[PDB]
């Protein structure tokens, strides 16, 4: 939370400390992990429902054709 | 690789059974999903952007400075 404004106002870096830039790295690096993860889960399921367009229906898709889906190839 | 997962209560909240879904709600569930992974990939990218600047300037001075007796029992057990 204090991450968000104090990185806003803070400028430049120098005006920090080591044990200050450790606590931004901290608070900034886990909220980057979530919305990556975030990121590929609902792009992995962009894949899927793209892929289903074109089977036209409901398609069970066999641990064969998931792999290729999931790559880029729906 | 956990923590992300516990905290993710909305990004498995009300999913559906994608296998169900007709044709034309397919293409209609198609075009939201398109705008939040445009609008969380902008996020991820000035989020991670900021990441490698810090990441830059504590290397730069202090660095990640870890005493090779510490660090031999992180590699050890
Ligand atoms: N449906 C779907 N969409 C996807 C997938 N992966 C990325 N996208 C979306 O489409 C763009 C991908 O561009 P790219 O040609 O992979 O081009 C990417 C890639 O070249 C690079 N990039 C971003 N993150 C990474 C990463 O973690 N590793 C690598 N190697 N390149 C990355 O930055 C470019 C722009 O990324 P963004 O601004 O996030 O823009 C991304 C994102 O919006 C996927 O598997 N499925
Ligand atoms: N072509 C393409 N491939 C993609 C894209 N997004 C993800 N990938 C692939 O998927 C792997 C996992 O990405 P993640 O789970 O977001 O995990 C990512 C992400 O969390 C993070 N990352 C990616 N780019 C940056 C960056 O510029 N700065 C920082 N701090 N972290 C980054 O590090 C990991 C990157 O791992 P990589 O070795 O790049 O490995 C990436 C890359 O191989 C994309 O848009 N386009």
């Amino acid at each position: 939370e204090s991450a968000e404004e104090v990185w806003g106002g803070t400028e430049d870096l120098t005006s920090l400390s080591v044990e200050e830039l450790k606590g931004l790295l901290a608070r900034f690096d886990e909220e980057e992990k979530r919305i990556s993860y975030r990121r590929r889960v609902i792009q992995g399921r962009i894949d899927v429902i793209r892929a289903e367009i074109v089977r036209r229906g409901g398609a069970v898709l066999s641990p064969e054709e998931l792999a290729r889906v999931l790559m880029g190839d729906v």
